[PDB]
């Protein structure tokens, strides 16, 4: 029975407003409604994981289990086993995966992070699950962020308190976010962004929806203006929307937008919006492919309409060789050439590297670098050819050139980084000093460049 090279995920959200829901909810499942939808003769194949996002959701985690669980079983014939599933507060996340993966999943982890403070601190947050599937790490988060057409700079702190404090994978990656930690991460939710017109064009909007002519929307879609800006979701991707807004309806039908401010809405408008998405990050040249981004027609029990996405992605296999794992193989090395990190901090300490991977027995830390200013002002940290030679476990280029090295540039001073980034493997040629580059990031926000060159050895 071979080990698989892509699978194939499934990613819903879905705000149920607080109701339970209808008794046929497989639409959902099979990508069908609006948007980009999958192909009526894959309805049968099951996706090898399910990650089913809600918001707002009054059922308890056997309840909604029960429903999931049958929802597949009835389309796909398959009983599906629960991975994890994490609730905070009306916030949570379900992982299901085909019964042939159980022992392919390991090293399970959930987690969920509260955002805002007194006020602000009682219903918005965000749940995780992360696992390996054999070789490779996928993270998945369901987010709920904070509400309201002018809270835009709100919902982009969630995000940033999210990242860095939702404690999912590796926890010997220390200098690394959840941003870094993941072959793949997906995050979803109801990330709650509006479309940013003015409330005297509700009606107008309406119409463009109805003609199914959203590019004036989109245009002023907060995710995607802030997003362009460099505000939030810094390196994630996300496929073009090509379905309606999702929010707000009426309840019970999807032939009426409820926009208008009420008591029970804090006396706010809620012009139609996205405001239900699925984004995602991957390590650099790994195999991602959205097959599906769009929301379901017939699921009307919620003001919000379901969101589903598809994802192929690639996977690896858990690599034995005679030598590592428990050793390394002195015909793989990785050497780095000409490197240097390009910083925008004002301070001067001295700073080091430290690279982390699993193709490593353990992270290695650099010398220090030499500090240059930069002929725009900036810190230039030169590592020459000074870089310490690493010394993977497994020298065989089908496992190596699959890698990924995860870069931390520290002060010497306090230990802390000022950077992550992330290296691909996946060479255009072995034993051939080739460019590498990877932007840098602190809290999920640019903080310079790591560049220069790599010499990649395997067996071959
Ligand atoms: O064994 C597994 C998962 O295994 C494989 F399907 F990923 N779990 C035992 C503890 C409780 C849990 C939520 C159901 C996960």
């Amino acid at each position: 029975q071979p080990e698989p090279d892509m699978i194939t995920i499934f990613i819903g959200t879905w705000n149920m407003g607080n109701a339970p829901p209808p008794k046929k909810i497989t639409s959902w499942f099979l990508s069908k409604g609006q948007g980009k939808t999958r192909d009526d003769s894959a309805d049968y194949i099951p996706h090898d994981i399910y990650v089913i996002g809600t918001q707002e959701d009054p059922l308890s985690e056997k309840e909604w289990l029960e429903i999931l669980k049958h929802s597949l079983q009835e389309i796909t014939s398959v009983t599906f086993k629960t991975v994890a599933i994490h609730t905070l507060w009306n916030i949570r996340i379900v992982v299901l995966a085909k019964p042939e993966h159980e022992n392919r999943i390991s090293h399970i982890c959930t987690d969920n992070v509260k955002t805002g403070i007194a006020n602000t601190l009682g219903n918005k947050g965000a749940v995780g699950v992360s696992f390996m599937f054999n070789g490779t790490s996928l993270g998945f988060v369901n987010s709920h962020l904070t509400s309201g057409s002018e809270k835009k700079l709100r919902r982009n702190q969630n995000y940033m308190n999210i990242l860095r404090f939702l404690a999912l994978g590796d926890k010997k990656l220390s200098p690394f976010n959840i941003t870094h930690r993941f072959t793949h991460l997906f995050w979803f939710g109801d990330l709650n962004y509006r479309v940013d017109l003015p409330t005297w064009e509700a009606e107008t909007i309406i119409q463009k929806i109805k003609q199914q002519q959203y590019a004036d929307l989109l245009s002023h879609d907060q995710l995607l203006t802030e997003r362009r800006e460099q505000k939030v979701f810094l390196h994630f991707e996300e496929e073009e929307i090509t379905f309606a807004p999702t929010y707000r309806f009426e309840r019970l039908t999807r032939d009426k937008y409820a926009y208008t401010k009420q008591k029970a809405t804090g006396m706010k408008y809620n012009l139609p919006s996205w405001c239900d998405r699925v984004l995602w990050k991957s390590y650099p040249l790994v195999h991602v492919v959205c097959q599906s981004y769009g929301s379901t027609s017939d699921i009307m029990t919620s003001d919000h309409s379901p969101v589903f996405a598809t994802f192929e992605a690639g996977v690896t296999s858990q690599f034995v060789s005679k030598n590592g794992p428990g050793t390394v193989d002195s015909q793989g090395q990785i050497e780095f050439l000409r490197c240097y990190a390009t910083l925008k901090t004002k301070s001067q300490t001295k700073f080091y590297l430290e690279f982390h991977s699993s193709c490593l027995e353990s992270f290695v830390k650099s010398q220090e670098g030499e500090n240059e200013e930069g002929s725009e002002g900036e810190l230039v940290v030169k590592f020459g050819e000074t870089l310490p030679k690493l010394k993977p476990i497994i020298s065989d280029p089908e496992y190596l050139l699959d890698q990924h090295i995860l870069i931390s540039i520290k002060s010497s001073d306090s230990d802390e980084s000022y950077g992550e980034g992330c290296i691909a493997l996946r060479l255009e040629a072995t034993e051939t000093q080739l460019p590498i580059y990877t932007p840098l990031t602190h809290h999920g926000e640019l903080t310079g460049h790591f560049q220069g060159e790599i010499k990649l050895q395997t067996s071959q």
